[PDB]
C-alpha cells in the first residue's frame, strides 16, 4: 500500500495519503486547505487519483480542505455520520469499512475531544496502522477544554477502543508539535505522562483540567467552516 | 508477517520476534540470555519453529540468547561474516539476505559503535522496517567510547546507510532506556538532538567525546561469551 505522512507547519497537522496501487487511487486523511497544492502535486507525481478525503473530526485550528480538493479532483468527501452534515459525501461509522480500492479504513468512534471525532485503522498483514487524530497524540492526548470536550469521555475513548488494540499497533497523530511522528500503543501505555502507570480516570480528568492553554487562533470561523467541509464563510 | 517486538528490563534491549505465517517459520532479532525462557514459550504459542537468531552486532551490556536457543530449538546462529566466529553458522553480509519463509531480511554493514555493527530491515509492502541495533537509536545512537568506538565511523554509516531511507521507514531501536518503541526516519532527521539540524560531522564527534555514561556492568565477560555466541564462561 502506498503511504505518506505530510505535515503542514502553520497548524501542526498530519495529513496522511493512502494509496492503492493496483486501482491507483487514494484517500487524504485530515487534508488542509493550506496544503491543498502540495497534496495534489504528490498525488500527480505517484499517479493516485483522490478518490475519497476523509476527516477524523470536526477541526478547530484549520480549515479542511475536503471542499477545494474535490473541486478540483471530483473526489468524494466521508466523515463522521452522526454530524449529518449535508456537504459531505459518505458518512463514516464504526463497523463499516471505508474501502479505497484494496485498502480497507476501519473507523473507530472516540469522542472526547469532540463528540463525533472518528479515529481509523488499517490492517497492512504486518501492523495495523492507528490514525488517531485527535484523541491520543504522541505524549499527550487531544485537549477537552473546548465546548463539546469531555474528559471523563476521551478517557474511556482511549482505553476501550485504543489500548484494547496489540502492542505493535503504530500511533499516526492527527498532530505533533515537537517534531515526533509516530508512536506505538506499547510506548503510549508505558510512557504517554496522560495515561501511564494506570492512571484513573479521576486523575486523568484532574490532569486535563489543569491544563490552561490559549485557544486556537482559529477557532471562531475553523469549526463552521468545517461543518460546511472546509468552505470559507463570506466574512 | 508476525511481529512482536520484546523488552528485556535489566539491559533494556528489545528483542524482534520475525515470522513467517505460511512456513510457520521465525528469526530472533538480538536474543538475550535471561528471556530464552519467555520466547521459547511466545514461539510455541504461536505455533512458531525457530530457524535462525540473529544479531546486530557483539553485545556488550548481555549476553546473547543464541547458544542456549540453539541447543533447545536446533536453530541456526547467523551473525556478522566479518567477526569470523567460529561458533555461528551462518555470516551475515550486506547484500545477502537471510531469509525466513517468504520473509527477507536485508543486512545493511553500519559500523561506529562497533566495527562488525550491522542493521537489518525488511519490506512488508506498506513499510520498510529498520532493526537498526546500537547504530541508530532513538533521540540518541549507540555509544562510541568502547574500543573500537569511532564516532566520525559512526556519523557515516548513520548518514549513508540509515538517513537515506525514505521518511516513513520504521525505527526498531536495539535498545531505549526510557520507554520509546518505535521512531521513523522522518523523525530522528527531524528532531533526533545528536543528528537534526544538518549537525555537522566534527559537531557529532566532540558531542560523542563530551557524552560520559558508565560502561555496561557485564561487559567484561558479556563481549567474550558473545564471541562464542552467548556461552558463559566457565568461571
Ligand atoms: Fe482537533
Ligand atoms: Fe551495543
Amino acid at each position: 500500500m502506498i503511504f505518506q505522512q505530510l505535515f503542514e507547519s502553520s497548524s501542526s497537522t498530519y495529513t496522511y495519503l493512502l494509496g492503492c496501487p493496483i486501482t491507483k487511487t487514494a484517500v487524504l486523511i485530515d487534508p488542509v486547505l493550506e496544503t491543498v497544492e502540495r497534496d495534489i502535486s504528490i498525488l500527480n507525481a505517484l499517479g493516485l487519483t483522490l478518490r475519497y478525503t476523509l476527516e477524523t473530526h470536526i477541526h478547530a485550528d484549520h480549515l479542511s480542505g475536503g471542499y477545494q480538493l474535490r473541486q478540483r479532483t471530483g473526489c468524494l468527501i466521508a466523515l463522521p455520520a452522526i454530524e449529518q452534515l449535508p456537504c459531505a459525501d459518505i458518512g463514516i461509522e464504526e463497523g463499516t469499512p471505508l474501502c479505497v480500492g484494496e485498502v480497507q479504513i476501519h473507523p473507530l468512534y472516540t469522542p472526547g475531544h469532540t463528540s463525533s471525532h472518528h479515529a481509523y485503522y488499517v490492517d497492512t498483514g504486518t501492523h495495523l496502522m492507528l490514525f488517531s487524530g485527535d484523541a491520543l497524540l504522541i505524549d499527550a492526548c487531544g485537549r477537552t477544554d473546548f465546548q463539546a470536550g469531555n474528559a471523563g469521555q476521551l478517557y474511556d475513548s482511549i482505553q476501550h477502543k485504543l489500548f484494547t488494540l496489540p502492542n505493535e499497533t503504530l500511533v499516526y497523530p492527527g498532530h505533533d508539535y515537537e517534531g515526533r511522528f509516530i508512536s506505538s500503543i506499547a510506548q503510549e501505555k508505558q510512557r504517554n505522562p496522560r495515561l501511564s502507570n494506570n492512571k484513573s480516570k479521576q486523575a486523568f480528568i484532574e490532569l486535563m483540567n489543569g491544563l490552561k492553554t490559549p485557544n486556537p487562533r482559529k477557532m471562531a470561523f475553523a469549526v463552521p467552516s468545517n461543518k460546511q467541509c472546509g468552505m470559507c464563510p463570506p466574512n
